[PDB]
């Protein structure tokens, strides 16, 4: 009936290309923004994320109001991350990025990750398995295990039949996962405060929120 994303990773990674291709639309910038789109009887809920995963985040986001924004717009919780990187191209910053997400979430977010892979053609038709079977990064190796062998492969220029295929995939996968968790999304103790303010006014609502975040980071 719903399903809400959220894309997370580095600066130039593909999110936004990634939020597109899965919406079907050009829709994704100094704010998270959110789309969606009604597949089947299923809402599709994608959040995209600016620069709140670089080690200066307390520079850029210094009261936490866009990491809040972030929890507000994904709100009771996120039935999948989505950790979006550059095939052959997974770096210390890659790195950086995934160590924000459990600052900012919580260690237990990666049982709620699915990593993606852009830039699929880079393949060159080869099968992603094989890929991250035989990869020499340790790193990436390591992140790909903590996320159970989630992995997906995403060419973002792919228009027609390759599109829906890519997305079909990537849509089983967060199914695959939601059941695991017996149909639960995840949650902290900011979506909970998130939820308890729902009555109260959205400022209050951010302020609140974005003050949570800022004791936990
Ligand atoms: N060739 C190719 N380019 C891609 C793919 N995904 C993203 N890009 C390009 O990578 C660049 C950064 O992507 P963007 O979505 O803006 O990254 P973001 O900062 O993570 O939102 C853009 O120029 C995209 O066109 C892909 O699957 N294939
Ligand atoms: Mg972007």
């Amino acid at each position: 009936s719903t399903r809400r994303l959220i894309l997370v990773g580095r600066t130039g990674a593909g999110k936004s290309a990634t939020g597109n291709s899965i919406l079907g639309q050009r829709r994704f910038t100094r704010a998270c923004t959110t789309g969606s789109r009604r597949w089947d009887k299923c809402h599709v809920e994608v959040v995209d994320t600016p620069d709140i995963f670089s080690s200066q985040v307390s520079k850029t986001d210094p009261g936490c109001e866009e990491r809040g924004h972030c929890y507000l717009l994904s709100a009771p919780g996120p039935h999948a991350l989505l950790l979006v990187t550059q095939l052959g191209r997974f770096t210390a910053q890659d790195q950086q990025a995934v160590r924000q997400v459990r600052d900012m979430f919580g260690e237990d977010v990666l049982k709620w990750m699915v990593i993606v892979f852009t830039r699929k053609e880079d393949l060159a038709g080869g099968s992603l398995h094989d890929y991250v079977s035989n990869t020499e990064n340790r790193a990436l190796r390591e992140l790909v295990a903590e996320c159970g062998g989630r992995v997906c492969a995403f060419d973002n220029r792919a228009t027609g039949r390759e599109q829906e295929a890519q997305v079909v995939q990537l849509l089983g996968m967060v199914e695959g996962l939601v059941l695991e968790h017996k149909g639960a999304h995840y949650s902290n103790e900011v979506y909970e405060l998130a939820q308890v303010l729902r009555w109260a006014g959205p400022e209050e609502r951010l302020r609140r929120v974005a003050e949570r975040v800022a004791a936990r980071v």
